DNA sequence: CCCGAAAGTCCG
DNA sequence: CGGACTTTCGGG
């Protein structure tokens, strides 16, 4: 069965508009585990918007295989149009899409392609069906894989007064001990995230609980201004 | 334009 | 460890 056309089509024209001496140092920016096409952000979108003018958005049933078919395709460009493409279909994507998001975060994973699903398209799904929240994240807790435990602490990033506080701590509290970086400062940046939102808490939460030292400097890099550093 | 964010390197 | 600095991207 042949890829599909749009597919085809975005891959022609991307590799037409390749740049080997920008893939160089883009490849590297991801520490060399991917290729890459050479084509940054502002180009990328117009060549995408380029073949939906030709062709047209594919039909919504053909939305899935689209992803999975970019997801496939070796230089990390056509993830990020992966990326784009979903959100053209956003008012499509439900409760029932969240082991598709789960999948695309455990394969091809990397901070840039997990951190463009998680905060948006997770966080929208469990702020609208809180309920699933605990049908997931302990498993994502439990398991092997960092991207799914980056996953269970930045779903809520982006939910400002509808955070909760006692899931995002407790959340924080299984994943403290993490040697991992991109764990440590996942905890970093939802907590300073959350501290514009409520600093009080934060800031008697990194006094009070154990965090690896990345993760408690990350979160009070702004507040700390606030409150003042004691001798 | 600006600022803040993931990252990233380089250094003490 | 953590500060100083770097580009690229999103967004006001």
């Amino acid at each position: 069965v042949p890829m599909h056309p749009f597919v085809k089509a975005l891959q022609e024209h991307f590799t037409a508009h390749q740049n080997p001496e920008k893939a160089e140092p883009m490849a590297r920016y991801m520490k060399n585990h991917f290729l890459f096409l050479g084509i940054q952000t502002p180009e990328r979108r117009q060549l995408l918007k380029d073949i939906i003018q030709i062709h047209t958005l594919p039909d919504q049933k053909d939305f899935q295989i689209i992803i999975r078919e970019l997801w496939d395709l070796p230089e990390r460009e056509f993830q990020a149009a992966a990326l784009d493409i979903m959100q053209k279909y956003k008012k499509h994507i439900n409760e029932t899409h969240i082991p598709f998001l789960e999948e695309l975060i455990v394969t091809k994973s990397w901070w840039d392609s997990v951190d463009s699903i998680v905060p948006t398209f997770l966080g929208d799904i469990f702020l609208k069906h809180p309920e699933l929240i605990s049908a997931y994240i302990p498993k994502w807790i439990a398991s092997d894989n960092i991207w799914l435990q980056r996953a269970a602490i930045l779903f809520q990033l982006k939910y400002k007064q509808k955070m909760d506080e006692e899931l995002l701590f407790w959340i924080i509290g299984q994943l403290h001990s993490s040697k991992e970086f991109f764990i440590q400062k996942a905890i970093g940046w939802v907590l300073r995230e959350y501290a514009k939102t409520n600093p009080d808490v934060v800031w008697e939460y990194v006094q009070n609980n154990e965090l690896a030292p990345l993760s408690k400097r990350e979160a009070i890099k702004h507040i700390k201004q606030n409150y003042g550093i004691n001798n």
